[PDB]
Order: C-alpha cells, then sequence, then structure tokens
C-alpha cells in the first residue's frame, strides 16, 4: 500500500545481453519505473483514506477515485504494476518454454507454444503507439491474448496478467530503433516461464 | 445463474397510483423487463461454461466474454439487474425518508436528505437520452451520485448500487410525456428507504 | 444562424393518422423540438463570435467550440437539425417509394427499395436506447445506412443525411408502447421520397 | 493523391545538430515516415474509387471509408501528414520567433510568444504515451493549443494545423532518452516560423 516502493531488479542490468542492452535496463528501471512510483505516491499523498489499498484494488475501482487523481493513478499505478511484473518475468535462469499447469492450459486452448507465440507477436506488433501485449487469465479459466494502450493494465477489466510484453519505444529504441519485430524475436530468449507458471497458479 | 428469471413485482400494478400509472407498471415489468430476461437467456444458451455465473459477475468481466455476446449481456444483463433493483425499491409501505445506517452516511457525506435529493435530481435530469440515475457505494465507504447511459449498471465499474432511478422515456412517457421533472418529483413519494437501507448494509 | 427558430411543422398534427398519432406530433414538435431550439439559443447567447454560423457548421466543428457549451451544442443543435429534417421528410403528398436520382443510386448500391427498407429497419431496431437511423451520402458518392446515439447527427462525421428516422421512445410510445417494430412498419407509409430526392440532389 | 510519396526531407540529416541528432533525422524520415507511406498506399490499393483524394480529405471522412481500412488510414495517413508538416517546420534558415500575421494573432490571443511556448510545452509534456502537441486554427479565426494521441491529426476534428511537435519517444530517445523536457527546450531552437506563417495564411 502507500507509499509504494520501486522494487529491485534482482539481477545485474547487464544480465540480458545481448538480447536487451544494459543501458536500456538501467534507464527503464531507474528513470521510467522510478518516475511512475514517485508520481503514484505524489497523487495518493493527499488522500489518507486510500493509503491502505493495494495498487490492483485502486486500478479496479478507478471510477471511484477523486477526479483529480484518476488519470495519475491509472497512468502511474498502471506503470508501476506493469513494470513490476515485467522485471520478474525477465529474471534469468528459468525455463525457456512454458512448463507445468500453464503449459497444459496453453497446449489445450491455443494448440502449443508456437501458436501462442504467433498470437502474442501479432498482438505486440499490432499495438500502434505505446502499450503492452499480454497473456491473461479470466475468472472462468480462459486464457486471452490482448494488448492495452499506454500503461493500462488488464486488471482494470477484471483479468489477471500472466505474461506482459512492454512495447513502448523506450523498451527497445536504443538497441533496435524502429525494429520492434527484432525486439520481439529477442524477448523469447529471455522470458522466464517458471515465473509465468507462478503467476498462472496464483491466478 | 442461468436461466435467469423475471422476478414478480410483489405488489399490484396499481399500487403506486397516482404517482406512476398502472399501465406503465404492467408494460415496464411484463414487456420491457421480460424482453431483457429472454434476450439475456438467448445469449447465454450457447455457452455452457458461463451458466453458473451470477449476472453481476458477468457484468464485471464483460471484456472476458465471447465477443458475439458482450453487447447482448451488457444491454440485457444490465436491463435485468437494473429493473430487478427498481421493483424492489418501489415496494409500497416503507419509510419515505432515509433511515438507519444509510441515513447516517447520507447526513455525513451530503449534509442531509434535501441535499442528496437535489444531487440525484440534477443527475437524473442531466442524463441526456436513455439511462439511470444512481446513489452508489464504493469499496472505501464513499457514497457517489452518478448517471449511466442505457442499461449500464454501476457494478461494471466496481460500485454497489443502493438507489437507482429509471429515466428511459418508457418509465414516464404514458403519464408525464416530456415532463421528466414531474416524474422525478413523484418518485420521491414512492421510494422505499427501508429497502435502500437493506441494500446499503449488505454493501 | 442565431437566434435559431422552431420551424413550422407544415401540415396539421393529424395529417399522418393512423400511422402516427396527432398527440405525438404536437408534443414532439412543440415540446421536444421547441426545447432543443430554446436550449441551443441559450448556449450560443454568450458567444457573439458564433452568431452567424449555421448549425451544420457548428456540429462539424464541435471540438473548436468553447468547452462549456460543447455538449449543449451537440445535443440541442443535433436535436434541432434532426427534427427539422424529420418534419420535412414526413410532409404529406409525396412519392411513397424512391424516385429519380436517389432511386438509381439505391437500385445500384443496395439492389432496390426492398433491400434498403430491410437494411434501414435493421439499423433502427438495433439502435439500443435513444437514437436515429439514417440513409446518408458521403463526398465520394457512396450511400450508407447507419444509426447514431441520442441526438448526434451524421454531419458530425462528414456525411450528408438523406433520410432520418427518429427512434427515441417519445417518437412512438403513446401509440405503440414497446413495439418499435410496428412503428417502423408504419413509418414507411408516411415518408416523403420527393423530399429525400431534394436532399440527395442538393448534396 | 494515390500513390502517396515520401516527401524529400529538404536539408542534410545533420542540419539540426546539436538540437536533434543526425541519426534520429535519418531513421525518423527514411524508416518511420517511409513505413507510413508504404502502409497507406497498401491500404488504398484495393479501393480505386479513393485514388484521387488528398490525405486531408480521407482523414476528415474516416467514418465513410471501407471498414477494413479505417484504422490503417487513420494511423498511416495521419502519420504521413504529421511528419510531412514536421519536416517543413524544421527547415533551417527561418525566423526563430513568430512573425507577421501569425505573430499578431498569437500576441492578441495568448499574450505573446512567451505565453504560447509555455502552453505548447504544457500540452507536449502532458501527452502520456505517443502523440503530438499542436498549435491549430479553427474556421472561426481562433487559435488553440492541444495534443492528439498516436498519429491522429487535428484535421480529423476540423482544425487546420499550424505547428506540430512530435512527442513519440522515437523523436527524442537516441539523444535525450527519458528527458522529454530537454527535447522540448531544444525544439524551439529549430522551429521555422516563416513556414508556420505560410500555414497560417493559407488557412
Ligand atoms: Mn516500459
Ligand atoms: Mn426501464
Ligand atoms: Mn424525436
Ligand atoms: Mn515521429
Amino acid at each position: 500500500p502507500y507509499p509504494f516502493k520501486l522494487p529491485d531488479l534482482g539481477y545485474p542490468y547487464e544480465a540480458l545481453e545481448p538480447h536487451i542492452d544494459a543501458k536500456t535496463m538501467e534507464i527503464h528501471h531507474q528513470k521510467h519505473h522510478g518516475a511512475y512510483v514517485t508520481n503514484l505516491n505524489a497523487a495518493l499523498e493527499k488522500y489518507p483514506y486510500l493509503h491502505g489499498v493495494e495498487v490492483e484494488v485502486l486500478l479496479r475501482h478507478l471510477a471511484a477515485l477523486p477526479q483529480d487523481i484518476q488519470t495519475a493513478v491509472r497512468n502511474n499505478g498502471g506503470g508501476h504494476l506493469n513494470h513490476s511484473l515485467f522485471w520478474r518475468l525477465l529474471t534469468p535462469g528459468g525455463a525457456k518454454e512454458p512448463v507445468g499447469e500453464l503449459k497444459k492450459a496453453i497446449d489445450e486452448q491455443f494448440g502449443g507454444f508456437q501458436a501462442l507465440k504467433e498470437k502474442l507477436t501479432q498482438a505486440a506488433m499490432g499495438r500502434f503507439g505505446s502499450g503492452w501485449a499480454w497473456l491473461v487469465k479470466d475468472p472462468f479459466g480462459k486464457l486471452h491474448v490482448l494488448s492495452t494502450p499506454n500503461q493500462d493494465n488488464p486488471v482494470m477489466e477484471g483479468f489477471t496478467p500472466i505474461v506482459g510484453i512492454d512495447v513502448w519505444e523506450h523498451a527497445y529504441y536504443l538497441k533496435y530503433q524502429n525494429r520492434r519485430a527484432d525486439y520481439l524475436q529477442a524477448i523469447w530468449n529471455v522470458l522466464n516461464w517458471d515465473v509465468a507458471e507462478e503467476f498462472f497458479k496464483k491466478a
């Protein structure tokens, strides 16, 4: 709850080379995610009555929040939640293909990992402007591939995110420039499916 | 859960005269609410996996529903939920002013019943086209006055409805025609605050 | 331009019996349309620099209007324009089927009157809540059938309206109650296609 | 009209150093804008009846375009028009402050260049995600400062663009990383106000 904290990456900024550059990892965590946490805190400071609430609860009830902080919480709260999930998913050393219960769900609803990789790529490439591509779970057991604009998080619509891929240009511009496709091809080498499995099971 | 049922009014169609006419009460319940229940059921028939879900759960996760029934559930599910709350709120013989815990909340957040009546009237009058005016509760204890378009229900945004007022023209046209203001003046004579208190407490 | 005036209806309130009742014609014209004109004028009253502009132009440039009157102009200016067209299209004494240049376009593009009636009926029935169904022309010479919510007029999006059918409940509730389909069957008996032809030629 | 062409940039990629880096100018023009032109042409290729229309007209009539190409035209046609204006406004050798008729309008309406810089800076900084900040004119002779998301161009809403500043991360990431504010301070050093003056006169 408030005051929110910037989580440590938990690994060196250079750990994902040559897939994502150390310079991006550092700026992406310290400057972009850092700003989101600071701004989120700045917006909630004025309202003591909301200090005991988890960010996910704030995002599901955005319409209830005072009108002067709705946008600030959506943007920075979403920014904080998305990136926190992202750092965890990039943790080095985990399985490079789906495993466990998430694997079963994937093979059963999409056909196999190759089919899911095509849908998520199609979703990430298709998101015009800034946004995230996601594999989400709904309360009825169904998996969905979708994209959201800017820092919007699927929890706002009642989904539970399992995998999220950051497609804002700041995520890949320094190393890939306009080549978002090459950035997505590299992301598959670094996603930690054991972490995705933890997210799916708690889901 | 599915198959949904049209609830009985629980009172004679003529019980609210001369405030709302018996002919409207009958058409409003049998034809309008009846159609919503039928259409809601028609849309869910194709998806066995959703047959054990309460309408409120369906409405909070609209984005998860198959794309071919999202609109049908929003419109008819919302229509079913709104009118079901409405018939209960019009039950004859209850308190004509807020009472109990809802009263305390009202006097504390709005100043008193007269101030709440001005905000809800302003909200009902201000809803252009079809819609509902509502007194809702959020998870943080705050009361809000808002209006929604068509058959949208505040649960879609994470609120719990306490009082809802139907401002579609079919609710007042036969007796009041274009005079929505006169219809709202009459509604205060028939709202059951003991029922509103039941809704608030379970909220 | 400003000050806007209620147009004459042009024929006796009872001219369209038994298809549309006299009472509806009186209230629809004097009370509903009378209210839109009054409210539009009140909005524009505080902005002299907008006094010599036709309503079509204001609607095409809603985003440019002062912030405090954009909704008022969209809703009331749209209401004024929509009903002004409607009274003319209902003028007694014209062709009951498409004629002339509009007929050639309909035959070519939709296959004939029968196909268009069907499409226009589907658009009217499918407009949930308050709204209008339209046959419009775009700058490229193509015809489209679409519906708009509340009092939105298709000029807002660049189209030129040819035929508009009011589907707000006030347009049919006194005579038809919930039976919007019976109202639509009856409307074909009163449309004036010689008027539709002028709208088509002129744009 | 179709086929659309990539406009010449007009000056060496390094002409705007040290304010905008040469590498950004090359990629922005050849790769980003080159992609928008290619994608726009591919969309319009299957619709000959739209071949002699200027891009401004297509954007004003998006709702009239075939359903399957509306997004493609909005995004790529908007991208083509936005950047075409941008290259011209960055032409070396013009006035660094407003001049002529546009200067009189700015002085009258905003109080002077200083006040406008401030307003334009606020709009650019406040555009969350991808977008553009603009100084536009409406048909009524008034100037507005606003921002649009992604590649939306203000002609979609009836405005005539005078000054547009690209705030997508690709416009500033190689040199400035997250520091959008430093990029905006630098942009004032390269804007060409003689060009802005022509855009203003011409509309
Ligand atoms: Mn990011
Ligand atoms: Mn109703
Ligand atoms: Mn009407
Ligand atoms: Mn750009």
